[PDB]
This record gives C-alpha cells, structure tokens and sequence, in this order.
C-alpha cells in the first residue's frame, strides 16, 4: 500500500515543500511525479530510472523540482499556484504500474492587519460603534483582543461579515481599553495595532 506524506502539509510562500513516499516495494524500475490526480505524459514533473541512475525533467517541469534516489520529490520556491494534487507512478521490476496521490497547500503570508471605527467619539452614556480590521483576505481567521484578553462572548458583542466586523451594541465607559485584531492562516499570523476607546 504505496503512501505519501507532504512534509510540512502547510508551506508559506516561497519556501520549499518536500513530499515523502513509504511502502516502496522491493523491486523498482523508475519513478514518475505528476501534476493533478491523472497519470499523464503531458503532466509529468520528473522521471527517475534506477537501472542508467537518471533523472530527467518532464514537460511540466520548471526548475524548482528533484527528485531523490528515495523517489522523494522537493519543490523549492513553491507558490500560490502550485497549490493541487500530486500523484506518483512507481514501476516495478515487472513494469507493472503502481499510483499513490499526495497534496499541499500554499497559504500568503499575511501582514499585520489595521482597524477603523464608525465613530470615534464613542457617547458615554450608550452607543452602537462599530469595529472592523479592513485588510480582507481570504481563507484568514479573524480573532478579536481586548484588555489583553480574548472578547468575553456575550450578545452585546455582535458580529458582522463573517465576524471581521466587531460592534458593540451597548458601549459604556467601563468598556475602555485597548482594542486589537488578529489574522491567521494554517501557516502565519501576526496582530495589528491596538486601537483605543475615547469616553470623558
Ligand atoms: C529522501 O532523501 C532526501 C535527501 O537525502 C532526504 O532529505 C529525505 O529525508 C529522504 N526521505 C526518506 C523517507 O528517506
Ligand atoms: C523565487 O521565485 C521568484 C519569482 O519568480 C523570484 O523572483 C525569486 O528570485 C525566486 N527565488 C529563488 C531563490 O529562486
Ligand atoms: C507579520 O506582519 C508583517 C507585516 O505586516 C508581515 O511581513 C509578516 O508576514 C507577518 N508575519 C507573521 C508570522 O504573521
Ligand atoms: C455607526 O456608529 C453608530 C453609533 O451609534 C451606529 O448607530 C451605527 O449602527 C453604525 N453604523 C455602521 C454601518 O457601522
Ligand atoms: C498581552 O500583550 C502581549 C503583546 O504585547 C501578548 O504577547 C500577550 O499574549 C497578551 N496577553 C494575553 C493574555 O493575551
Ligand atoms: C468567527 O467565524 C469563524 C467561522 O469559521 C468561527 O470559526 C469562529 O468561531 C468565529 N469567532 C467568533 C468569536 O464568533
Ligand atoms: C465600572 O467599574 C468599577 C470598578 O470599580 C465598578 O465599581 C463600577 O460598578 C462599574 N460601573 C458599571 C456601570 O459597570
């Protein structure tokens, strides 16, 4: 039962992704790394033939793939594109073909996010402003931080736009403190400034 592990399952922009094989049988003739979950020639990323020791690129390849004696295959410099499945023929000393499939995914790395308000001169006695980190972006996790803490959940606390949007049903003054957004991906995150509440 041929098997394939991509090391790590998550990789950032322009680093480099290394997909590992197991259960290699015993007897082997060459390998052959393909892009997309079809076996096709024009496909093929790069061969591998035990008996002359010789790698050659396929017609899909672009420079940033070797494969390795141990039908390894590394990509370097990996991009957003390269985010798919990817299958491996092992041909064994029989020529009869054996397949396995693998895949990754390739995240950006996110920058620090920001947050505006829809007023900034919060009225002390009640308001309804609204918070919201207007970097969009997608496949992102958005965590909301205040007074140092995780938002305590409660129904004061609306959410809006998936919840990129945070807004404060009731405000009070007692509700002053240091207001931060998060963003994270499978792969990174970092916060954005800590915003602040104005009451007098
Ligand atoms: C395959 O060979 C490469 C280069 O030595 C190595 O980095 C990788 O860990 C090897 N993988 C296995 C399963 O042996
Ligand atoms: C990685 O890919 C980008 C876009 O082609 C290129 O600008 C950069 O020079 C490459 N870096 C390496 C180490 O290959
Ligand atoms: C941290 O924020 C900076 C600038 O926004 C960005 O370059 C970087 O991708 C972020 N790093 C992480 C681990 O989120
Ligand atoms: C803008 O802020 C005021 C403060 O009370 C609020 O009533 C209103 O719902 C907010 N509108 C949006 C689109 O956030
Ligand atoms: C408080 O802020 C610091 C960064 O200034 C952060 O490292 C820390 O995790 C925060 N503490 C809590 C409980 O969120
Ligand atoms: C925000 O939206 C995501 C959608 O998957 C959800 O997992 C998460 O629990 C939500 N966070 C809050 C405080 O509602
Ligand atoms: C605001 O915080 C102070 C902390 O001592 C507390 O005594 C007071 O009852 C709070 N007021 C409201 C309206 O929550």
């Amino acid at each position: 039962q041929l098997t394939t592990e991509s090391m790590p399952f998550n990789v950032a922009e322009g680093k480099e992704v290394l997909l590992l094989v197991h259960n290699l049988p015993q007897q082997l003739f060459g390998y052959s790394w393909y892009k997309g979950e079809r076996v096709d020639g024009n496909r093929q990323i790069v061969g591998y033939a035990i008996g002359t020791q010789q790698a050659t690129p396929g017609p899909a390849n672009s420079g940033r793939e070797t494969i390795y004696p141990n039908a390894s295959l590394l990509i370097q410099n990996v991009t957003q594109n390269d985010t798919g499945f990817y299958t491996l023929q092992v041909i064994k000393s029989d020529l009869v073909n054996e397949e396995a499939t693998g895949q990754f995914h390739v995240y950006p790395e996110l920058p620090k996010p920001s947050i505006s308000s829809n007023n900034s001169n919060p009225v002390e006695d009640k308001d309804a402003v609204a918070f919201t980190c207007e970097p969009e972006t997608q496949d992102t996790t958005y965590l909301w931080w205040i007074n140092n803490q995780s938002l305590p959940v409660s129904p004061r606390l609306q959410l809006s736009n998936g919840n990129r949007t945070l807004t404060l049903l009731s405000v009070t003054r007692n509700d002053t403190g240091p207001y931060e957004c998060e963003i994270q991906n499978p792969v990174s995150a970092n916060r954005s400034d800590p915003v602040t509440l104005n009451v007098t």
